[PDB]
């Protein structure tokens, strides 16, 4: 359960201001209506975002660090799945995932 404590620090890091230039699209769930996407939920069956991870973090919904990392990676996979690789939101996702993978790897 000490490793869940480190996951909270990783989540705080992703939500911090130093990464805001490429983390802001993942703060909240994809609002398909507001963005004009007519097919997002037919392609993405399990939406995920940083605020959902924070909510499940606070409600003790992650049994271990690997369940936490599975949700963070699901959020990036949804982005890679829905968007073409040339798209800009994908480039932001890769930067933020590179931050996450670095912090998750440095975990005891
Ligand atoms: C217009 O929406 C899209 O084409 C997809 C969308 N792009 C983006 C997006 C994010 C940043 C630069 C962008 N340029 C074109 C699309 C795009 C997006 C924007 C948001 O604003 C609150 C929230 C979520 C996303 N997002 C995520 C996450 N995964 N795909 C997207």
């Amino acid at each position: 359960p000490e490793q869940l404590k480190h996951c909270n620090g990783i989540l705080k890091e992703l939500l911090s201001k130093k990464h805001a230039a490429y983390a802001w699209p993942f703060y909240k769930p994809v609002d398909a209506s507001a963005l004009g996407l007519h097919d997002y939920h037919d392609i993405i069956k399990h939406p995920m975002d940083l605020s959902t991870v924070k909510r499940k973090m606070e409600n003790r919904d992650y049994r271990d660090a690997q369940e936490f990392a599975a949700d963070v990676r699901l959020m990036f996979s949804n982005c890679y799945k829905y968007n073409p690789p040339d798209h800009d939101v994908v480039a932001m996702a890769r930067k933020l995932q590179d931050v996450f993978e670095f912090r998750y790897a440095k975990m005891p």
